[PDB]
């Protein structure tokens, strides 16, 4: 066995965060654990932009292992953009220590008042080395190549609001965390956890979609044409100019999404999509599920579908397992 386990703690079913700290030292800091992107960055003790108030701040100069890079970066995220600076010293991640080039944040202007409204400290990238500015090796495939883990590979058991905890674990998967078979899907691509399965909701089907499995978005997204053929007439009313699809919480007429290879099919039922129950007034529940076009139709299987299936993330395979995750612990 073995393994690096790295507790996740869950915010409501929106959000999830996990721990690691930077220096020899050892500073701690509440990091996004994001398979959509492959840096990682920490705010600098040098940041007095408003959204570093409240942050945990990374000083170098309490580091002994801290090695000057002083690069300027420019990190832009869909989401917003922050600033600073690459870095290097050891990066700390459950029970694992190694030498690691990152970003120190300086500037988080453009990337607030969403910061500002955050508990989280900092971005830790999981995705492939070209998905990064400054060609950082993932911090998994360096831990393997320095012979701290079994195999160049992490698993994400997402917690379950209410019903339990989850944990990011580096180098082996773990049957404690999943039932029934692991199927595996090879990656179409070494950037994004990036795989090709058929989408079909209803009587729509979009035949190889590009699917990313990122851990770092909170939501399902699903191409708008393909959004605006399932919301015919299902008693889901969009509110307009905001992203927001709400329905009644038991709306019989609500779809479950299949995705599926020769290897498996995955389904996402209202369940597992459906934020709210007993909210205003009656049962209004909220889609968690939003239109969002690419250049080629693409879902991002976001959290709502992590917290149904325990995934495996194999750099040296170069696939995503999936399996259904166990209900507890
Ligand atoms: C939270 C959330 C809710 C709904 C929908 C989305 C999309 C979402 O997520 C918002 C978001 O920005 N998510 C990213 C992680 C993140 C989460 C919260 C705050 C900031 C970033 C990351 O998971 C996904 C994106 C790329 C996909 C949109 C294709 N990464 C880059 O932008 C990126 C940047 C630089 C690179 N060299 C590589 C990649």
């Amino acid at each position: 066995s073995s393994n690096d386990n790295i507790e996740l703690v869950d915010f409501q079913n929106i959000m999830f965060y996990g721990d690691a700290e930077v220096g020899d030292n050892q500073q701690p800091f509440t990091f996004i654990l994001d398979t959509g992107s492959a840096n990682l960055w920490v705010p600098s003790v040098k940041c007095t932009t408003a959204g570093c108030l409240t942050k945990h701040l990374y000083d170098s100069s309490k580091s002994r292992t801290y090695e000057k890079d002083g690069t300027k970066v420019e990190m832009n995220y869909v989401s917003g953009t922050v600033s600073g600076f690459f870095s290097k010293d050891l990066v700390t991640v459950g029970n694992l220590s190694l030498p690691y080039k990152f970003i120190e944040v300086i500037d988080t202007n453009g990337f607030e008042p969403t910061y500002t409204a955050s508990t989280f400290d900092g971005i830790l990238g999981l995705g492939w080395k070209d998905l990064s500015i400054g060609s950082v090796d993932p911090i998994v495939v360096e831990l393997k190549n320095q012979n701290k883990i079994e195999n160049a590979l992490f698993t994400f058991y997402l917690p379950v609001h209410d019903k339990h905890t989850g944990f990011l674990t580096i180098g082996g998967i773990e049957e404690r965390f999943y039932e029934g078979p692991l199927t595996y899907e090879k990656l179409n691509h070494d950037l994004y956890w990036q795989i090709t399965l058929d989408a079909h909701v209803g009587n729509i089907s979009l035949e190889k979609a590009n699917c990313i499995v990122d851990s770092g978005t909170s939501a399902i997204t699903v191409p708008t044409d393909f959004l605006n053929k399932m919301l015919q007439n299902l008693d889901v009313i969009k509110v307009p100019f905001l992203p927001f699809y709400v329905t009644l919480c038991n709306n019989s007429k609500l779809p479950t999404f299949e995705f599926t290879s020769e290897n498996g099919k995955y389904t996402l039922e209202p369940e597992y999509y459906l934020q709210h129950i007993e909210d205003v007034g009656p049962g209004l529940c909220m889609l968690n599920i939003i239109g969002l076009d690419f250049p080629v139709p693409t879902f991002i299987l976001g959290d709502p579908f992590m917290r149904k299936y325990f995934t495996v993330f194999d750099y040296d395979n170069h696939s995503v397992g999936i399996a259904l995750a166990k209900k507890n612990l």
